[PDB]
């Protein structure tokens, strides 16, 4: 599914994610819009042979089992196909435990260079929340 701005912004408040962790909805929206331009089938191979899954490009060296990572973990238990569902409900769980894991956002490549210290406000204006 490729989602919409506020129709993205409304199912992540839902879930559980405005203001997780200190993080307001507005840095969840735009993390996804340049990780995966909203599409929750979005993958990405990288060089060292890990795939990156979903609407918020989940790594499977470290996060989702897709049996062919060879020495990696599996730390949110899921098969990295559950992170490609039109129900974000196994993305938005994960995304909870890796920006827990200490350097918070800055875990998102592209949230680093393209959303931190920006106005994130932004990316939820005009939305029914
Ligand atoms: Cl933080
Ligand atoms: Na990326
Ligand atoms: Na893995």
């Amino acid at each position: 599914k490729v989602f919409g701005r506020c129709e993205l912004a409304a199912a992540m408040k839902r879930h559980g994610l405005d203001n997780y962790r200190g993080y307001s909805l507005g840095n969840w929206v735009c993390a996804a819009k340049f990780e995966s331009n909203f599409n929750t089938q979005a993958t990405n191979r990288n060089t060292d042979g890990s795939t990156d899954y979903g609407i918020l490009q989940i790594n499977s060296r470290w996060w989702c089992n897709d049996g062919r990572t060879p020495g990696s973990r599996n730390l949110c238990n899921i098969p990295c196909s559950a992170l490609l569902s039109s129900d974000i409900t196994a993305s938005v769980n994960c995304a909870k435990k890796i920006v827990s894991d200490g350097n918070g956002m800055n875990a998102w490549v592209a949230w680093r260079n393209r959303c931190k210290g920006t106005d994130v406000q932004a990316w939820i204006r005009g939305c029914r929340l």
